[PDB]
């Protein structure tokens, strides 16, 4: 019986970046792009938008993604509803999948998220590297892949 992996993978991973720190996200994907033609990219910061309004199709994307990344914005911590959902991703229900990668850009070490409130920190380069940990945490998922 024949077989193919055309619909085996819909999307690798969708990293949520900020409107002001959008460049950071563009630089990240740039790395993975180096790999074979297995990784898919999506850049949208040149031409106008479809209608002008902003849509939130990430909620579904992350669900069909191997990894997940979040950008701790300054407004989030300032808002209760935002922060309330922050620790929620870390204290998610038991037996839940979808490891999230803490991405901080221009944030105060003291105003850091609760995600870093654990002894089992991120290992790799050594020093605090939100961009180095996110780039390695993502690609890592592909490393195991064929």
């Amino acid at each position: 019986s024949n077989a193919s992996s055309r619909w085996s993978k819909d999307y690798d991973v969708c990293v949520c970046h900020s409107e002001e720190d959008l460049v950071a996200a563009q630089d990240l994907v740039s790395y993975l792009e180096g790999s074979t033609a297995s990784l898919r990219c999506f850049l949208q910061l040149r031409d106008a938008t479809p209608g002008g309004a902003i849509v939130s199709e990430l909620c579904q994307a992350l669900s069909s993604s191997h990894c997940r990344v979040l950008l701790i914005t300054p407004g989030f911590l300032q808002d209760p509803w935002c922060k309330y959902q922050m620790l929620q991703a870390l204290t998610e229900a038991p037996g839940a999948e979808g490891c999230t990668i803490p991405l901080l850009s221009g944030l105060s070490r003291a105003a850091y998220p609760p995600e870093l409130r654990f002894m089992y920190y991120v290992d790799g380069r050594g020093p605090d590297g939100g961009f180095r940990q996110v780039k390695e945490a993502v690609m890592r998922y592909l490393q195991t892949l064929s």
